[PDB]
């Protein structure tokens, strides 16, 4: 009875196929061709217990950017998918993470309303090849096809690594709650 | 034994009858002669899973004050008779609501203390009919007759009506996890 | 063929239907329950000759927030649904609509990627009966079933109506435009 | 049939004789007694493709002021005539033009409701002999006569004679848009 | 008959080769040794309905810096070739073009006058490998070989890739509308 | 010999009867369909000595603004025809009219050229039913069809209903001067 969600989407750019199990015990087997942002979605596992596969690769000579685009909107079908009727569950999720120096908070409710509520002031350019500002459009991608409202407000950080990472460790708690039953429901 | 608060008052300006289940399923009964404040009451039971019945007529040609106020103070009381000795329960609660931009904090601990911290920008004056100053007081006059202490922090919003819907969607989840018995 | 997109849904809010032809020739038939909505529906007909029919019932005895939000959000599907595969079309639209000392352009890409940018200086908190907050609200709302990549900048303006009308007649026109078929393609 | 208007009117200050083909090849025929004005008045031909016939002289000797605003007034009636019942006219026009440095954008409507937004910010007192104060006045009077919106905002520019020449000419372009009849209605 | 442009030019820094059809159909074919500059010159294609031919190799060991610079020039150079005498042209062109967040205006006039307005806010110095100094060197490199009056403004835009992007999808668009001709005319 | 000016004008939005005697004795019949509006052109009579009748119908359920519009734009034609050749009248205007702590100066010129200089401060956005922003509409309309150059300038005040009805007692006194007969001529 576990609620998987599965999206393949091969364009000009990328070839992106996702599996998501939101009832999963934190699978990770992700190769999206970024290795900081497989690192990020490792944490989707880790801290969420989802089960997350992700292959994909892409015009990575040109930027990341399509690539991550690509991805997050395939993860966003498949968590919109994997969640059916969406009957029972918590449907909000709230979590604040730290890490080290870092404080991000993730609030969020599956309400079918796109929106992204972004405040990370990542202090630099690139955490490794990965380019910074693609952690904006990865969580703006997901909230588009997913039809989540997200908030994202960071409290405390000077590392960007530690910043963008407890970014993810909030976003997977949160999403672990709001996904799970409601046992009153 | 489920936790019932029920509290009538008959006043020259107001005719209030209320009656919560803390231990509900989310059945909603609000006709409290404020249209906007029925909506936001009903927030109370789908999102705080209580039994909210509220049936009010009053003064509402002069405006919605006295009405509003009656009716709060009438469901903080309701609520404290329904808590009774409190014993076992988590008695703090803490949410933060979402609503599209909107975004609010309610912590709130049913300590036998009233305060209302209270830090909501809400930018227009009416949402439909209701004067968006009776926000406030409803929240101050439920805290006074319930003896509670609640927090509410807004962190983000520019709609009037979202900002205040997360509030009491918030303030339903908060209050939810704080009247529910802890495990251990 | 013309493109017609239809919906209907009713909850426990609002009871909406809409039919919208992109190849209309003009025909105004909108009956939100919000007057000055209803008006401002009417340009997209007069200015964008759509075929416009909304006909809607809801909860304004609270106020016109849910009516105008399910209108917004029927027109977006209808729209979406009415476009198809979008094959040939100009895509892009750009207007530029001033009315008496008001002045609005309005940018739009039917990208499939929901995106509003807003920068209207309302000053009013009611036109007639309507809350000039739902002017936001509205556009946001489209954007999100639509998929459209939508920018609404005021340039000048001090009455409301006239800024809201002027608005929605460069809608209108930016739609009319992106919607028609590119004769080069 | 080419929609023709034309006006005579003599004053004390002026004699002015004005004929306008709003479906003309851009024959330019301007001798207004302003050197600078027939040029300006030019590009209304070269560039919107009107026939723009302009002859006028007047009190110069005390200025160019009375035969600027008696040309403008003119010219704004004989646009009146010619447009008759406006009767499937675009209606709306809209253009930025460049000229060198100088970036110049207009908006109108064909609305039979005068106004005037003007935002040119023009460094010199004198293109040649012609007083820039009289460039406002002209759009101003020509607006009032033919029951105009007109929006003028510069964006870029520092020569005065580009600042204004760019402004005619995308007032042509603009007005050639607005005057031209929708194909689809 | 095709107004086609075409230009090689060997350096001892770099080999360049352009071809372009000002009456194409969209076809792309870049391949400048800079591939985000590649995926920038396939939008002249796509948006401008150009057919657009690129081969270049270079000193791309030192940085992309003479690379994107005789690549402009030589497309300045092939698109003056392509105009011939600029007859019956529309000349001027104008688009706003969306990207998301972004809002880039490019207005343009083939005049004969180079010269380059240029008021972008790029936020990162690299977009992939591609340092996003060269964007306006490749435009006023463009402008000076090709005699264009040029006006870039950026409206919106925080993503360094969508803001360059959105900046040629409304260059070529604006293009596209300067060579077409004047059916008046 | 009075003269008497008259318009009735029906559109989709409106339908307005106006009739003015500009040698009358202070008859007022107003019947606009806006009751605010109503007292104030009552003032019109008691103040200027004009006969006024008006009687309209339209979209208020909207809300105001077309009526007060086509109201003033028909006023402004009325006094139009009214006045006729204009010969031998005072044409200039002037009246400071207190109301209570309000104070607004009325300078008019009854010249052809419409023109409206409006400096009023109303710090409550309705009276009544009544949209404040509709005042200054009320006196751009009429200008424009009146052809009259009006400056109104609040000097004191705090009331809106005051501020309101101090500008429509200076202007009725200040069009009551300017429509009488100088004697010397
Ligand atoms: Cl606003
Ligand atoms: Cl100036
Ligand atoms: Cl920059
Ligand atoms: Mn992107
Ligand atoms: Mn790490
Ligand atoms: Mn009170
Ligand atoms: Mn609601
Ligand atoms: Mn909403
Ligand atoms: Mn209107
Ligand atoms: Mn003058
Ligand atoms: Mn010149
Ligand atoms: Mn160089
Ligand atoms: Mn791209
Ligand atoms: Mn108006
Ligand atoms: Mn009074
Ligand atoms: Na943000
Ligand atoms: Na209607
Ligand atoms: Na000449
Ligand atoms: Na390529
Ligand atoms: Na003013």
């Amino acid at each position: 009875g576990a609620r998987i969600g599965e999206m393949k989407r091969v364009t000009k750019e990328t070839n992106v196929s996702v599996k998501i199990n939101l009832d999963g015990t934190g699978v990770a087997d992700n190769s999206s061709g970024i290795p900081f942002l497989d690192h990020m979605l490792d944490q989707l596992a880790s801290h969420g217990l989802f089960d997350v596969h992700v292959k994909a690769t892409g015009d990575t000579h040109i930027d990341d950017h399509h690539t991550n685009e690509d991805v997050a909107l395939a993860i966003g079908t498949a968590l919109l998918q994997a969640l059916g009727d969406r009957k029972g569950i918590n449907r909000f999720g709230n979590f604040s993470a730290p890490l080290d120096e870092a404080l991000v908070h993730v609030s969020l409710d599956l309400s079918g309303r796109p929106h992204l509520g972004y405040d990370l002031n990542i202090p630099t350019q690139r955490v490794g090849k990965y380019d910074t500002q693609l952690v904006e459009h990865f969580f703006q991608s997901l909230v588009n096809t997913s039809g989540m409202t997200l908030h994202i407000r960071q409290f405390s950080g000077t590392n960007s690594h530690h910043i963008i990472e407890a970014t993810f460790k909030a976003f997977a708690r949160a999403l672990r709650q709001a996904t799970e039953y409601d046992t009153r429901r």
